[PDB]
Parts: structure tokens; C-alpha cells; sequence
């Protein structure tokens, strides 16, 4: 094929769009409503407009290159579509970034910069209640912002095929939103957040509790821990211009000392538990013959999947708590003896790449005599808000340490937040109980990776044991509908709602889908994780020091007794 752009010959035997072909041969196409290889087939935004000639305006995103094809990608007929689409959508959009959350990395915003377009007439709501739905635990929207570019339905459709971010007619006018305009909470809706992720502006939001954590810490009762992900380490960097793939957990401590919180743990100590409490309970299913499966139960995003499609395997989920949970469950009874703080005087903080993890600390049952075993979640992108309005220069701050008693953790804690992590730990322990002995390889590469359904064979002990690890919420549903369960017995199945593990959650920071063209974000992200796992001396859950005094001097032995009333949760679908 022969095509022209912008009077310069090119020769292709490709078959693709003009805007990847013209985006690979460097020519500059804008592009808005296009994201994760699909358009907005409804109301196509035309950003993506040039000019074929022989046809006239077309749109870039959808349209195949063609031999004989002359095009022009900055005429004025092309600018003047571009500047007309983008000045309607001023029309319909509060345009004031000041105190908007996503003021420095906004896709719109850039584009209205780059074509200087304006609205004919702004669009200015007195008051914003009828467009703004914050009933969620986990998400906002806040329609003032929406620019009905339908990014946020195709994410969804793409990465949970759930659909539970739907087009609907309100007043007789489009909007997004949840199932009968309903609350997300109340529809079949994962609270994932990757329609947050896909959203150029700032009409999707986490449901924020920034405020929660700032009345803790300005309570002069109050003592707030805080304790971050496996994730954040690997991603908030991100959000102070340093940079994809640089670990931060220094000076991440040092931030949230600054910050004012009382004492700095860590999540990974958490998941170092529920690692414990998990691989002794596999490890009993074994020796018992029984029951299998047993599915993981550390991602909220998949427990709701399993509550809203598939409740017959609530009986199969691990009833360990999530690493954050059990975390904050220790917190109020292990911490308290070790410290001699008042427990409800304690104010648990986590933060998340995570929305849903939201929900989960806000679940009912998720307390111990009046005790909330999380008090609130922040996102990654909170937690970097929190930083920038303190004025702290995160980028140049000194490494510190976790407080150790409760902020000490393995490897195997560490690569949590990559896809195939929490199954790789939770093998690495399960071995060592059931041989009784400690094994010197420990890494297992074939559950990693980006791979939407992956599947091992371990040999543990005696016999041979069949592994799967479900790497996002699409591929779940494609696991279970297609009869892959069925094909074999297994015995041991992780379940990620996010495609890439937490490192791609819906609390993490935006990226530029140019950046998403250079960079492996997820890929990216988990290495950080697995480089600290291979540094780290301990690599096993159980070698964990402080988790060992733990268990020994309050807990006792985990997967019963003490560790089995406290420690662990049980979902119970119903009659
Ligand atoms: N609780 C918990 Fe987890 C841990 O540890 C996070 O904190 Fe994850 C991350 N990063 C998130 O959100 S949840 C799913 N299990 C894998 S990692
Ligand atoms: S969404 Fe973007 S363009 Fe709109 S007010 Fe916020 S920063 Fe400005
Ligand atoms: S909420 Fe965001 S992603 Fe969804 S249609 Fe509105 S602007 Fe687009
Ligand atoms: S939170 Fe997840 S499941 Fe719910 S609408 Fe958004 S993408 Fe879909
Ligand atoms: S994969 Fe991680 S970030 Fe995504 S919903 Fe599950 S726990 Fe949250
Ligand atoms: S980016 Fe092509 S129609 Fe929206
Ligand atoms: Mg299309
Ligand atoms: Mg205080």
C-alpha cells in the first residue's frame, strides 16, 4: 500500500488504523474517546477527525489505511472539526481546574490548551447535588466533568465483562452510571475502579476518606497507624515526576512520618499473615483430602464476583482475612498489648492502589466488639494529594524505616501486588509445612506474568497438586463459563479483579495513554516488587521475625484456635 500524510509517501504492508500508522511514524493525531483499542461507537468524539482525500473528514481511530489514501491531519477544515467538538464539550463541562482533582494530568484540559477552543457559552451549574453521586463506599461520579466519551463502559466491558457501568437516558438526556442509576454498591458492580483508570477527566473519582484521616490525625486522643500496599511502593513515585518503576518505599516512610501518623507499618506484614493462616489451611485441605477448591479471598473486587455471579464458591474461599483486614484486626488486638495503647484509641489507615478496598474496611461485619479493623482507606493518588498539600518534597526526602513490630516483611508479602504473587508466597509456605522443611527454590515463574488464566502443577510433599492463577475479572467469568474448571481437579485458584494484579488497581495513578504506548505499566509496576523480593533476605511468610514473635507471644498456632476466631472472615451466601 501506498499512502500519503501530510505530503510524505509512506509504503506499508500493514493493516491498521490511520492513527496507529500515522502514531508509529511519528505524526501527531489527537485522540480522546479512544482507549484500550476501541472507540465510542455511539457518540464518537471526532477528535481523532483528518482529512482523506477523495472522502472528506473521517475519523483516524476506526478508519483502515487504504492504498491510494492522501492525507492531511492538520488542515483547517480538520482544526476547525476538532476546535467545534471540543467547544461543545465546554459547553456541557465545568471548566474550572483549580480545586479539580485532576488538574495536572487531565487529557481534556490539554486539549483545549492545544486547540484554544472555548465554549459558546460555559457552562457554569449553581448547584451540583443532581450531578454528583457519592452514595458509593467506593466511587464518585460527578457528571459536571463527564464528557460522555463512553471510556468508562468499555473498561468496564473489557476488564470485568460485567457491564455495570451502563449508558442511561436521565431527564431524556445521556449519562453514565450504575443499573438503574442505582447505587454501585447495590448492583452487580465489582468496585474496581478501572473505570476510574480509563476516565481522561475528572468526572469518576474514588470515594475520598482524606477527611477521615485528617480529623484522626488532628484527634489529639487518637493514635493513627498507617500501613501501605504492596503497590503504592512501586506506583506514587509516579505522581512526583520521577519516573515508571522506581521504588519509593523510603521515602514513602519518611512522607507519612511527616505527615503526622503516629506509627508506620506496612501491608506486607499483613499479607506475611494472611500468607500464614492460608498455606496452614491449604495444607489441612490437603491432608484431608479436601475440600477443593480453595480460592483466595484477599481481593475484594473478586469476592463481590463471586457474592454477585457465583455465590456456591463463596464456600470455597479462604477464610483468612485480606491481608489489609487481618492487618487491622491485629492492630487492634496484638498492637494494643504490645504498646499498651487504649484499642479504641487506635485509628487504622491503609493505603490502596485499591477502590474496593474501601468497601471491604466498610463492610458490617468487619469489626470486633464495637472495633472497626479499618477506620480508612486512602488511594495511592489521595496519599499523593495528602503529600503535595503539605508541601512535602517527596522526590528528595531521605529513606527511613518501618516501625518494625508490625512493618517487617518477606518477599514473598512483597510481591502481593503482582498477578501469581499471592499464590507464588502462599506455595512457598504451603511446601515448607507440608514437607516440614525448608526448601531452597522458591520461585515459581510459571505463575507469573500477564497471561489472563495461568495454570502450574506443584508437587507438594507426597503428590502432585493442579494451581491456577486468574488474572482479571473477564478472565474469571471466562474461566468458569468456558468449563476450564472442569477440565481438571484444582486444588489452589488465585482470583485478581484487576488484569496485572493491584499494581494495575483502581486506586493508582492515571497514565497518559501515550506513556501506556511507551511503557509496561503493569509489567513496570511488579517489577519493583519482584526486585525486592530477590533482594530481600527473608523470602518465606513464616520467616518473618516479627511476625513469628507475633504469633508465638498472642496469636498462638494460626489456622485454629486464637488465630482461626480472630483472624479470619467467612463469606455465607443465601437460603
Ligand atoms: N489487602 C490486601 Fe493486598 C496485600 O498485601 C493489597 O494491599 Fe492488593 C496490593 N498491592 C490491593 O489493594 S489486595 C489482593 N491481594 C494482592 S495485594
Ligand atoms: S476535568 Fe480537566 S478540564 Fe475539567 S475542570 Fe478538571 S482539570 Fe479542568
Ligand atoms: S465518566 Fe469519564 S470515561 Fe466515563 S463517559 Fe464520562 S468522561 Fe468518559
Ligand atoms: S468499578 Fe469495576 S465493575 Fe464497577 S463499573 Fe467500574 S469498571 Fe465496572
Ligand atoms: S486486584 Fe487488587 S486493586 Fe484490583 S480490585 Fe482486587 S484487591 Fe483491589
Ligand atoms: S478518538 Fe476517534 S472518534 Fe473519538
Ligand atoms: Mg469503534
Ligand atoms: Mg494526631
Amino acid at each position: 500500500k501506498t499512502i500519503i500524510i501530510n505530503g510524505v509517501q509512506f509504503n506499508t504492508d500493514e493493516d491498521t488504523t490511520i492513527l496507529k500508522f500515522a502514531r508509529d511514524n511519528n505524526i501527531d493525531i489527537s485522540a480522546l474517546c479512544f482507549l484500550n483499542n476501541c472507540n465510542n461507537d455511539i457518540n464518537k468524539c471526532e477528535i481523532c477527525t483528518v482529512e482523506v482525500e477523495g472522502t472528506g473528514l473521517v475519523t483516524a481511530c476506526d478508519t483502515l489505511i487504504e492504498d491510494g489514501m492522501i492525507i492531511n491531519t492538520n488542515s483547517d477544515a480538520v482544526n476547525e472539526k476538532i476546535k467545534s467538538r471540543i467547544s461543545q464539550l465546554l459547553d456541557i463541562h465545568e471548566f474550572k481546574c483549580g480545586p479539580c482533582n485532576r488538574r495536572e494530568n487531565c487529557e481534556f484540559l490539554k486539549l483545549v490548551i492545544k486547540y484554544k477552543a472555548r465554549a459558546s457559552k460555559p457552562f457554569l451549574p449553581k448547584d451540583k447535588t443532581e450531578y454528583v453521586d457519592e452514595r458509593s463506599k467506593s466511587l464518585t461520579v460527578d457528571r459536571t466533568k463527564c464528557l460522555l466519551c463512553g471510556r468508562c463502559v468499555n473498561a468496564c466491558g473489557k476488564n470485568t465483562e460485567t457491564y455495570a457501568m451502563k449508558f442511561l437516558n436521565k431527564n431524556g438526556k445521556t449519562i453514565i452510571g450504575a443499573e438503574d442509576e442505582k447505587c454501585f454498591d447495590d448492583t452487580n458492580c465489582l468496585l474496581c475502579g478501572q473505570c476510574i483508570i480509563a476516565c481522561p477527566v475528572a468526572a469518576l473519582s474514588e470515594k475520598s476518606h482524606m477527611d477521615r484521616v485528617k480529623n484522626a490525625l488532628n484527634a489529639p486522643e487518637k493514635h493513627v497507624i498507617v500501613a501501605m500496599a504492596p503497590s503504592v511502593r512501586a506506583s506514587i513515585g509516579e505522581l512526583f515526576n520521577m519516573g515508571f518503576g522506581v521504588d519509593v518505599t523510603g521515602k514513602i516512610y519518611t512522607a507519612l512520618r511527616q505527615l503526622g501518623f503516629d506509627k508506620i507499618f506496612d501491608i506486607n506484614f499483613g499479607a506475611d499473615m494472611t500468607i500464614m493462616e492460608e498455606a496452614t489451611a491449604l495444607v489441612q485441605r490437603i491432608e484431608n483430602n479436601g475440600p477443593f477448591p480453595m480460592f483466595t479471598s484477599c481481593c475484594p473486587g473478586w469476592v463481590r464476583q463471586a457474592e454477585n455471579y457465583y455465590p456456591e464458591l463463596l464456600n470455597n474461599l479462604s477464610s483468612a482475612k485480606s491481608p489489609q483486614q487481618i492487618f487491622g484486626t491485629a492492630s487492634k488486638t496484638y498492637y494494643p498489648s504490645i504498646s499498651g495503647l487504649d484499642p479504641k484509641n487506635v485509628f487504622t489507615v491503609t493505603v490502596m492502589p485499591c477502590t474496593s478496598k474501601k468497601f471491604e474496611a466498610d463492610r458490617p461485619q468487619m469489626e470486633k466488639d464495637g472495633l472497626r479493623d479499618i477506620d480508612a482507606v486512602i488511594t495511592t493518588r489521595e496519599l499523593a494529594k495528602m503529600i503535595k498539600d503539605a508541601k512535602i518534597p517527596f522526590a528528595k526526602l531521605e529513606d527511613s524505616e518501618a516501625d518494625p513490630a508490625m512493618g517487617e516483611y518477606s518477599g514473598a508479602g512483597a510481591i502481593f501486588g503482582a498477578t501469581g504473587g499471592v499464590m507464588e508466597a502462599a506455595l512457598r509456605s504451603a511446601k515448607d509445612f507440608a514437607e516440614n522443611a525448608e526448601l531452597e527454590d522458591i520461585e515459581y515463574k510459571q505463575v507469573r506474568g500477564l497471561n489472563g488464566i495461568k495454570e502450574a502443577e506443584v508437587e507438594i510433599n507426597n503428590n502432585k497438586y493442579n494451581v491456577a492463577v486468574i488474572n482479571g475479572a473477564s478472565n474469571l467469568f471466562k474461566f468458569m463459563k468456558s468449563g476450564m474448571i472442569n477440565e481438571k481437579q484444582y486444588h489452589f485458584i488465585e482470583v485478581m479483579a484487576c488484569h496485572g494484579g493491584c499494581v494495575n488497581g483502581g486506586g493508582q495513578p492515571h497514565v497518559n495513554p501515550k506513556d501506556l504506548e511507551k511503557v509496561d505499566i503493569k509489567k513496570v509496576r511488579a517489577s519493583v516488587l519482584y526486585n525486592q523480593d530477590e533482594h530481600l533476605s527473608k523470602r518465606k511468610s513464616h520467616e518473618n521475625t516479627a511476625l513469628v514473635k507475633m504469633y508465638q507471644n498472642y496469636f498462638g498456632k494460626p489456622g485454629e484456635g486464637r488465630a482461626h476466631e480472630i483472624l479470619h472472615f467467612k463469606y455465607k451466601k443465601s437460603a
